[PDB]
């Protein structure tokens, strides 16, 4: 009902977010401008939903409406929009250069920084970059907490050939995921090297089947342990995944250390945060953790997703658990609210622990007598009898 209107010039964004309680309707009717990378088409009404962040840019100028109520919202004249841009430019020039030199193999390049300095937006607009010039790079996340490719407690790798949709990010279509099991990396620091060192391997001979893949390159985003025990996850992060280029963000120090240690090959850039990233507290992050573990289920208010309820018996399962080896578990009243990954291992082995998984469900019941749990289920039967155990739990 409340109207705004801004005049961007070149090179600005607008940044606002919607108010607690309402939605706000973002419409460019003049020029051109892109949010996080995707290009806002002119016209169209794009509905953000209550606590949307959101910044839209324009290099060439920009006239830009907002309908409904916001909390905050202004327009930003210094970004390092162009800094981004121009890690893109390079990126796509080392592709030409092996092309020319030929199958060529793509980029890979690591993302690396401190909470809240950007690491997921900037890997957002690379990735839609990317896609603009034609290419189709493999966006690889390895963010347990904040996890923008599947649910918390996952490493994940996409294929990436369409931008993200402004409003709902990128399509996971049919991404590789690995089940961690936990919010955090230190819960078991060797597991999860293990998992990233079975993703790299992975894509390294799936990339071999798919010339697009291959010199579409990699897009590496880290979580934003930086410190102690994590700064050895980023060096063996850029070892296994043999990246040529790492970004850091906002860590002088950081980049200062890997500069030392980092082979030679190995190009670091040292850029800075924008003025726009907003720090978040360990009670967002985690309302953020369960509304990701939601959309899983039941997708978004553009794309509904519509999950089963039913129930298995225990007689048709094995229940695992990984911690490092494989224990199987009995099922027990504290699996309630648990997520599963059903293996993509059909026995409950030594396989379980570096293969992939089909997907997830949530135990929502545990009936001890009938020897049956009630699971959400993105599909109408189980896609494996080999359900492995997770520490994330969500109440809905
Ligand atoms: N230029 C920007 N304008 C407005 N909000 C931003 C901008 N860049 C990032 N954000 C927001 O800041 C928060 C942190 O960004 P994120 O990339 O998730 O940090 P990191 O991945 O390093 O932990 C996110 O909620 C994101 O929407
Ligand atoms: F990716 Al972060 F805090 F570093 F969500
Ligand atoms: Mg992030």
């Amino acid at each position: 009902e409340n109207v705004q209107e801004f005049v961007l010039k070149e090179d600005c964004e607008l940044r606002f977010a919607a108010g607690d309680d309402s939605d706000v309707c973002l419409e460019l009717v003049k020029g051109y401008a892109e949010i996080f990378g995707t290009e806002l088409l002119l016209n169209k009404k794009y509905t953000f939903p209550a606590k949307s962040r959101v910044a839209a840019f324009t290099w060439k100028g920009a006239t830009i409406e907002l309908v409904g109520t916001t909390e905050s919202a202004y327009v930003a004249e210094s970004t390092p929009m162009v800094i981004y841009l121009n890690i893109h430019a390079a990126m796509e020039e080392v592709r030409k250069k092996r092309e020319e030199q030929a199958k060529a193999k793509g980029p890979r390049l690591l993302l690396v920084g401190p909470t809240d300095v950007g690491k997921t937006t900037v890997s957002r607009i690379l990735c839609n970059y990317s896609v603009r010039q034609g290419r189709t790079p493999i966006f690889v996340e390895l963010d347990v907490g904040q996890n923008s490719v599947s649910v918390p407690g996952t490493v994940a790798a996409v294929l990436v050939q369409k931008t993200a949709d402004v409003i709902d990010g990128f399509e996971r279509n049919q991404p590789i995921v690995f089940n961690f099991g936990h919010t955090s990396p230190s819960a078991n620091l060797s597991l999860y090297e293990a998992l990233f060192k079975e993703m790299a391997t992975t894509l390294n001979a799936q990339i071999q089947e798919n010339d697009e893949a291959k010199i579409g390159g990699m897009i590496i985003n880290t979580c934003g342990w930086v410190d102690g025990e994590g700064y050895k996850c980023i060096v063996k992060a850029a070892s296994a995944f043999e990246v040529d280029v790492v970004i850091v963000l906002d860590h002088e120090r950081l980049y200062s250390d890997l500069s030392k240690e980092l082979p030679e090959f190995v190009r670091l850039t040292h850029v800075p945060k924008s003025g726009g990233v907003e720090q978040r507290t360990g009670q967002i992050r985690s309302k953020m953790r369960g509304e990701n573990v939601h959309r899983y289920f039941y997708g978004t208010r553009a794309n509904n997703l519509y999950p089963f309820t039913f129930d298995v018996s225990f007689d048709d399962v094995t229940l695992c658990k990984i911690g490092t080896k494989l224990v199987i578990m009995e099922p027990s009243a504290d699996i309630k609210h648990h997520l599963f990954a059903f293996s993509r291992s059909t026995k409950a082995d030594e396989n379980v622990l570096k293969s992939p998984v089909f997907g997830f469900c949530l135990v929502t019941e545990v009936d001890l007598e009938k020897r049956t749990m009630s699971i959400l289920c993105p599909q109408r039967t189980i896609p494996s009898k080999v359900l492995v155990f997770s520490d994330i739990t969500h109440l809905d």
